[PDB]
């Protein structure tokens, strides 16, 4: 029997639940740990069974269900003889998560994050000490479906499933079931799973620039004057805004060329051009490709997409405050920055949205090109938990002096 140990209470945590639980030779148990939402879960489903509603490529549909064994806030019943621990939340919540489960996991669990986002291994490395070196670290690009919840405890529907996706692993001392076997017998036969070169190969691919960049070169320099409607989001860039995506990922290539020069044996050529990226993944859906503007305008799947907006005086103005700049500043374009100040690469560009999208959102992190800011201890920079050199990030070990 394979025990397996699920963190959350989302759309992502409902369908993962759901699909494992009715694999057989596997044991499931649920742990969440925001106020009473476990109990909330128990009195909603009752004697009941968990359906999942997946959409095929025929048109057609295909029901699953099954029961988990316990539904808990209890982290000595949750986490005691687990094979695997996966979490699957937003990004502000793995600190809990971590602290929660120091004292009851064994030397030889797998821990996975679906998705990780950037400074998942520093945190690790932090909370638990010394078992950190034991255990195995293994992190993924993004989440496997497009889901919806539909009652809440009781049912969900999957919208879509991705053909191919990769992940990176960290290994440690202990022995372990084996992690890319493992994984794709609790998902089915749909995403094919391959494993990356390098951690930091996950980290800067990324591409943590993307989104503060489209909001930058439309609202700018705003003067403050309504507009009829709301307008298009990934094909209403102009020329200026695609000339600054270039920068940015020419930036990303200083940055890895630097590490395998002062670091001999570390891989990590496998970093590439987005406008490659672009055109390896999306070949299908884009009409004109000869340059980076064309490619992205012309884009068949960003088709009606659109800038979140609210009421005004004579219009329409942005809404800011959501979650494109409270989760992609300090969980990603703010660690990538200390990685680069290890390295002793400059990056301007990336300097100057940072500087912008803090003051939107009324947090301080960089400071006249250091890492001072008021709000510097809510971030995943390497330099908040003390590991100063390319030496200490790669591999968890600091420096000691003898007289
Ligand atoms: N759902 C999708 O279609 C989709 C697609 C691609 C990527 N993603 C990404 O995957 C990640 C997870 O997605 P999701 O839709 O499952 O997230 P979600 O918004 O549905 O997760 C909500 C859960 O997070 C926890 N939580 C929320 N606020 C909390 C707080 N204040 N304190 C403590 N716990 C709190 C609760 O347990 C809650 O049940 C996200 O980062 C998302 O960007 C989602």
């Amino acid at each position: 029997t394979v025990k397996v140990c699920v963190c959350g209470g989302g759309n992502g945590a409902h369908t993962l639940s759901g699909l494992a639980a009715s694999r057989d030779g596997v044991e499931v148990r649920v742990l969440t740990l925001f106020a009473d939402e476990a109990e909330r879960w128990t009195k909603a489903l009752g004697a009941d069974e968990l359906t999942v509603i997946v959409n095929e490529k025929d048109g057609t549909q295909t029901e699953v269900k099954s029961r988990p064994k316990v539904i808990t806030k209890d982290p000595e019943i949750a986490i005691s003889g687990a094979d695997v621990v996966i979490l699957t939340v937003p990004a502000f919540a793995h600190e809990g998560y971590f602290q929660a489960m120091a004292p009851y996991v064994q030397d030889s669990a797998l821990i996975v994050g679906l998705p990780s986002q950037a400074g998942f291994e520093f945190q690790c490395r932090d909370i638990l000490g010394d078992k950190a070196a034991a255990v195995s670290m293994m992190s993924f690009e993004t989440l496997p479906w497009a889901c919806r919840i539909k009652e809440f405890g009781r049912k969900v529907e999957v919208l879509g499933t991705k053909s191919v996706l990769a992940a990176s692993l960290i290994k440690g001392t202990a022995k372990t079931v084996d992690p890319l076997s493992t994984l794709q017998m609790l998902h089915g036969a749909e995403p094919v799973f391959r494993l990356a070169k390098h951690f930091l190969e996950m980290l800067i691919m990324s591409y943590s620039f993307v989104h503060p960049a489209i909001l930058f070169g439309r609202w700018g320099s705003w003067d403050g004057k309504p507009v009829p409607e709301a307008p298009l989001f990934y094909q209403g860039i102009d020329q200026a805004t695609a000339d600054m995506l270039t920068a940015c990922s020419n930036e990303c290539k200083d940055v890895a060329n630097a590490i395998m020069a002062a670091c001999p044996g570390n891989d990590l050529s496998d970093v590439k051009d987005i406008y490659q990226w672009y055109l390896e993944y999306y070949h299908e859906d884009i009409q004109d490709d000869h340059d980076l503007y064309h490619a992205i305008t012309t884009n068949k799947s960003y088709k009606g997409l659109v800038h979140p907006v609210k009421a005004v005086d004579g219009g329409v103005a942005p809404d800011f405050g959501n979650r494109y700049l409270t989760e992609d500043i300090p969980m990603g374009m703010i660690v990538f920055k200390g990685v680069a100040i290890a390295a002793g690469v400059a990056i301007p560009s990336n300097d100057k949205l940072i500087m912008w999208a803090q003051e939107k959102i009324g947090k301080e992190y960089l400071v006249d090109g250091a890492l001072t800011g008021k709000d510097v201890a809510t971030t995943r920079c390497p330099q908040r938990y003390g590991f100063n050199t390319l030496d200490a990030i790669l591999t968890g070990k600091k420096h000691h002096h003898h007289h």
